[PDB]
């Protein structure tokens, strides 16, 4: 991805967008009961913590576009992946505005907590005014879709979340490129059935984990993998994507019955943005807040790994490439060992920066002992080894519980962390519960005991 031009939203007739200047993150009742080194991310150029220019930092992710055309390897990757998807017999029909807005089997209803994007964010209109579960009314939106249409600018917000100290000082805050409710609805109508097929089929056929449930899915992953695992991390995956990867994605879509609406992908690729009082154009780069961002990033990851394997290992048998991606995150395998270091070198030629899996200093063998996916390890259960525990490190949980955005959501936030924490074992969990109950707020929460979580987990399969 690369910014082609940036200038005053007024010079081009666009309104200034208001972006909160203060974080909603404040120390929680457990701030001092647990150890943690993370702080709220810089949300403005004035933040006393900044040790470098803010604007430069937040846009530095667009490192450029490395490749221009879809080469031979990419085309073969396209053919093979499209070939796999065809076996799912995905309903290629468009989705009725109704299901597209209020959900249906395989597709949750639009989230009312997220921005409605332009122009509504300048007209002060909110999603709650437009839709409404009860009636499941198309009327109002149908009306807004004729008035403003689609292909509207993307509203860019700085993500309000916890970041390391070093990323605070370097203004390395993440951005949320929010789309208009119009486009969000259009695409869900256009690709809704695609989204649903993926959500209902996490695994090695879709090569996607989007919409999965770790508690159950972790037990199926080892079975789906080939003998030898390989992985690696991406630096700025989304922003590094070149236009060619979007073209390859369009090729896959056309091959499975959606050439009908591949123009939509063009907007993800060549995108128009509004940030503050500025407007900019980006060539390439997957926008963070669009409908289908996760699934399209996962599909592209499936094309990328295939491409890098074909380019590095002529004769490779892709039918035995067993991989599962969640956006840029991926867990993959092959019957024979492969060199992630080599794959990484080929990656640069495609505009991708790959590094040792999980911040390793060097590319080392990936094992069931050290592999992670969605930040979780894999640990076979002591009593029933065929059941696999997705193990989220307690450090992650400790960082999260030390902060809050809404004291009214304390119960849900803490309960959620408990559903992640117990997998670390009964001893660890009870210590976690003990610390939570060492302060008044914690003692008033309705939290599940270990035995209860464990027995319910055993019964869920």
């Amino acid at each position: 991805g690369e910014i082609q031009w940036m200038r005053p939203s007024k010079e081009v007739g666009y309104p200034i967008i208001n972006a909160p200047s203060k974080t909603k993150l404040e120390p929680s009742a457990f701030h001092y009961v647990f150890e943690g080194v993370k702080e709220p991310a810089v949300l403005t150029k004035n933040d006393p913590r900044l040790k470098t220019d803010f604007e430069e930092a937040i846009f530095s992710k667009y490192v450029g576009n490395k490749i221009t055309e879809v080469d031979e390897y990419m085309k073969e990757a396209v053919d093979h992946y499209a070939g796999q998807l065809m076996s799912l017999d995905i309903n290629t029909e468009q989705m009725c505005l109704e299901d597209a807005m209020y959900g249906t089997d395989g597709l949750e209803a639009l989230d009312l907590s997220t921005s409605a994007g332009y122009p509504y964010v300048a007209m002060g209109k909110k999603k709650r005014d437009i839709l409404n579960k009860q009636t499941r009314d198309t009327k109002e939106m149908q009306k807004l879709l004729d008035t403003y249409g689609i292909n509207l600018p993307l509203v860019t917000y700085v993500k309000d979340e916890l970041r390391s100290k070093t990323k605070v000082e370097q203004g390395k805050s993440r951005l949320i490129e929010a789309s208009s409710l119009n486009d969000s609805v259009a695409m869900r109508m256009a690709f809704g059935n695609l989204y649903a097929a993926f959500h209902k089929n996490p695994g090695v056929i879709t090569g996607s984990a989007v919409g999965c449930d770790p508690d159950l899915f972790w037990s199926k992953i080892p079975v789906l993998m080939e003998e030898k695992l390989f992985a690696f991390d991406y630096t700025g995956y989304d922003a590094s994507l070149s236009p060619a990867w979007f073209e390859a994605l369009k090729m896959v879509l056309e091959k499975i019955g959606f050439g009908d609406r591949v123009d939509y992908i063009d907007y993800l690729n060549h995108s128009h943005h509004l940030y503050k009082n500025k407007t900019y154009c980006v060539k390439g780069g997957m926008p963070s807040g669009c409908s289908g961002t996760s699934i399209f990033n996962s599909m592209i990851n499936n094309l990328i790994i295939r491409t890098l394997l074909l380019k590095t290992y002529k004769g490779i048998d892709l039918d035995h490439l067993k991989m599962i991606a969640y956006g840029d995150d991926v867990i993959a395998s092959y019957p024979h060992e492969v060199d992630a270091s080599l794959l990484a070198q080929s990656g640069k030629d495609y505009g991708l920066t790959m590094t040792p899996a999980d911040k390793s200093a060097t590319f080392e063998t990936v094992t069931w002992e050290n592999v992670t996916f969605l930040k979780r390890f894999f640990r076979a259960d002591e009593k029933y080894p065929f059941l696999i525990h997705p193990v989220m490190p307690m450090k992650e949980i400790h960082e999260s519980i030390r902060w809050t955005k809404d004291p009214r959501n304390t119960q849900d936030h803490v309960r959620s962390l408990c559903l992640l924490a117990w997998h670390n074992g009964e001893e660890e969990y009870n210590k976690f519960l003990a610390k939570i109950r060492s302060v008044p707020i914690g003692r008033a929460l309705d939290l599940p005991e270990y035995s209860t979580l464990y027995d319910r987990w055993l019964d869920s399969f």
